[PDB]
């Protein structure tokens, strides 16, 4: 079914953003295992399994549309050299991702195409509780301390 | 069975009491959800419901006694701004509560609505229980300290 | 994460109806136990247990957005005084609820919070549900008469 | 196989009555359920489906004797706007129906196609039991009245 | 409820058009049953059974809004002679129907009749996988070979 | 454990083609299912799959060498245009990824690293499984012809 | 089988280290034990059983080259005094032991004892993942700080 090529654009665009944050949560998430953090390499990698099922369903979308799914330009990893700037990591792209959906919800609103609207709204469901988790974690960072919150993350 | 009027008058402050339990324990429960603090969160919801439950029944009863359940009227809402004062303010509300369901029994004593007295007593010890949690939670802040008593609260 | 300030406002307004409807449902529902009505009884309880699960969500998001539930201010309740009276208060109570969602829903398009949008439309889709059951109960009432009505509502 | 043609005819009469009759009892069906007499609107609701599945045979069988069954005329729907109207609209419905059913079995009893007429004879059978429904409803209503007729399907 | 009078009009414009593809959809499964292709006829019966789904909806939400869900006129089918035209009939209605959802939506949106709106959205879902079923099943006929794709729709 | 350097660029090489197979395994897996080829769609997701198992490998690895896994450097991604040509695409990059993983393990053993040529080693055995199965279906092609090739993969 | 001498050199060399360690973990185990710190003490305890068995493989094997295992030399347990000690002594332990069976492997290679060198390939595997293990301990000590860590071993 053709689609609307700025439709298409947008839908990439998003693509893009969520192969940032497959690679970026993935690493992070082994950083932490490697590092004896097992409960934050285990919700990272949980993280990471999430963005790629959006881009499973960003991909069936655009090639519907009779786009091209654009898997080869991977834009910069935000990765953190410890736990408090790789969740900060985490929620600036999120906030970045999330700004570029509203903005592709609002074209997919404009040309009626309802369809890649609604998927795009649950994708932004999904990363508005990522940002949820990560403002939560910096916030128990300060509640409980670094050491305390290292330490209730270490055993799964 | 038309009921003592004064007795009614007790029921529904008790039941006034029983409301403003309801709404301050449920933002509570919602407010150390936010911060990550489930397992408080999980505690005071569970303390809400069992206001609610005490709420019913008074409903209950003051209309068997041929009484209007008042839950138009709501008083003053105690709502702290941190876990400690959180637990003050329910706690301030609790001995204010077992104040009045005192005075209640005393009256339902005299007039002989024994029946009204036994859920009155019943209501008592849930909330007698319910200071006993709240003092013993401060009592743990001052022994494990703030930061290691909200860090053993994160998780269910 | 920062929402837009009037999102908050209307958010808050959709909670105090739904404040407003949890006790309005609760207290005709125990007045319909009372007389006998059981199953009038028993399904406008359900109807006050989904507005406290509504709440609860709302109450959720707001927090999310770092504004602050009202739970302190309480409008008016609607309470009848017999069965006609009670539906058509219920009924009443939704209309203007479901008025306040839909200006509510049309500010979040506008500000493109598209997550407040959703979840004040499948409250929606709630209370138009809400609206369906009771325009539906005042229509029986006129087609098998209230005797009928109501012996048909003494057993679950 | 080549079928007689004015079988086929027949047939085709017989199925654009299963059409008009699928149609008119999926609407009375669902007017039912919104008007809260949920046991009519289930009742009637099976009577479609019946319908349904007698068209289905008809067109199966069109197709076998190299017949084109024809789902484009649709005939009258007879739709009432109270329940004893829609009743007899049903009713006014089934004794056309069975009167073109006679007239189809006589036809293919001539062509010796025993085949149609046994399945002519099992939907005219499925139409008596419908028949009988209808009059026994409409019975009803004159022996307990029309409120009690509709308090006895309000509720399944 | 009492919905806006041109909302009524385009859910019965959307009916119209299900009930247009329950007939197409049912011909054509019954006809590609009896020519021998059993998988194509059921795939295609199970097309069917979903427009029926869909128009329930739709009359239920248009008694809802206090309409007169109109069954009684029936657009032109589009019926195929083989089974390439055939899915092109079926695709052609298709893109009509997506075209006819996306004009009530934008209308729903308009008044603000979001619910209506929610469930037009549903559909234009299942149309959409619908059209993406038709135009793989067209170019499957190209790369496989029309006699290939034949065979391998023979059996279920 | 600080490992060899030139070891861990081996091994980031590794991984920079797994890196590549996965994006460009999953694309041609979506590709198929977008064409209606399941079986190839199915088969082309648990090799994806597969390679995202090894990556996952390689970056643990890597990381307890204390080296930088690198997920930033995307090399070329080798899309076909139609189903020979993606297979063919697979068969290229598998080509490479196998040399590369000679040369590796050439370079653990000189250095003695024979746990990480022990890792090699199992993933080269992957790999060559990978090109026994695209040397088998390119061969297939040419066997039972494109078109019979095609059509025993359209259904799972 | 007659084997190399000099393997079985090698290989009673290894199995030197192997006891060593066995006893150095069993007490180090017993030790954390006795102080109530029973997860590392049970984490020890299952490092001593993973080299009693690594000891059990290389005695059956200098058995099979008919060798005569040495169970009568033991080189010097390195005990610690405290936790942060007794893991780093532990890890020395481990590093002494890799390089042995590096060393190892390269002669196994060069006499085409291939066999000898898979089994010291694997036990390598389990000496290095040990090596993980208390690397990342005593990371986690400086992280989360003694007393957190401690704590965190205190209960299995
Ligand atoms: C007049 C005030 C209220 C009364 C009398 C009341 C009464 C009740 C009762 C009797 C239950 C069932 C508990 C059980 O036996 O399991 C309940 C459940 C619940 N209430 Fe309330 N309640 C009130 C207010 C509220 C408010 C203000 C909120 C939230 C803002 C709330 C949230 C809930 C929730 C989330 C549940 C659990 C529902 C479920 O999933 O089953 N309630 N309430
Ligand atoms: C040419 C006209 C039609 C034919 C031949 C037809 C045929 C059928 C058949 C064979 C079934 C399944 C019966 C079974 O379960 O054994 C069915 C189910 C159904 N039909 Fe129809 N039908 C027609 C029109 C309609 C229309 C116009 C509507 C609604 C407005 C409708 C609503 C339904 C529904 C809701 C079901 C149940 C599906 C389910 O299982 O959930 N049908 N139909
Ligand atoms: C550095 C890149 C990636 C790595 C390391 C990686 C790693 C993994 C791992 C370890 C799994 C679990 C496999 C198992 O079941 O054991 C997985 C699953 C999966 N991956 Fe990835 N992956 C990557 C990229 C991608 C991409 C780019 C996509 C799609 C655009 C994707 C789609 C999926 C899907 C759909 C699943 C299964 C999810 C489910 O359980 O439903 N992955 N990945
Ligand atoms: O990242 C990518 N996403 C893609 O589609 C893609 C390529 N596609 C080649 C191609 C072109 C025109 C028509 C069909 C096609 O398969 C080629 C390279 C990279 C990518
Ligand atoms: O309601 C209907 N039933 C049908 O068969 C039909 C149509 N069929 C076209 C046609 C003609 C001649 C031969 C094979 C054919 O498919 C066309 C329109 C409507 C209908
Ligand atoms: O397809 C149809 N849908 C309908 O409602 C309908 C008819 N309705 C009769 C009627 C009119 C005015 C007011 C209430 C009513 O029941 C009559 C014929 C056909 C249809
Ligand atoms: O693809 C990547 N793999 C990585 O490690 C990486 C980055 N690492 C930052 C960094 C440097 C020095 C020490 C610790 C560190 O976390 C930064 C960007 C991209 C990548
Ligand atoms: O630690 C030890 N390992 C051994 O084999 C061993 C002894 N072996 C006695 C013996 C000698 C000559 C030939 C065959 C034999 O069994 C004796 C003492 C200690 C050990
Ligand atoms: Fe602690």
């Amino acid at each position: 079914m053709k689609g609307d090529k700025k439709v298409i654009q947008h839908l990439n665009k998003i693509l893009g953003n969520e192969l940032i944050a497959i690679n970026q949560y993935f690493l992070h998430s082994r950083m932490w295992n490697d590092w004896g953090l097992k409960r934050l390499g285990a919700h990272e990698y949980h993280e990471s399994i999430d963005e790629m099922k959006h881009a499973d369903k960003l991909i069936e979308r655009i090639l519907f549309l009779e786009g091209l799914p654009n898997l080869q330009d991977l834009g910069k990893l935000l990765i953190g050299e410890n736990t408090q700037e790789m969740l900060q990591c985490d929620l600036n792209l999120e906030l970045k991702a999330t700004k570029d959906l509203r903005e592709a919800i609002v074209h997919c609103e404009q040309v009626h195409d309802y369809v890649s609207r609604d998927l795009l709204k649950d994708i932004l469901e999904s990363e508005e509780e990522h940002i949820d988790y990560l403002e939560t974690q910096l916030g128990l960072i300060q509640k409980v301390g670094l050491e305390n919150y290292l330490q209730s993350h270490m055993h799964e």
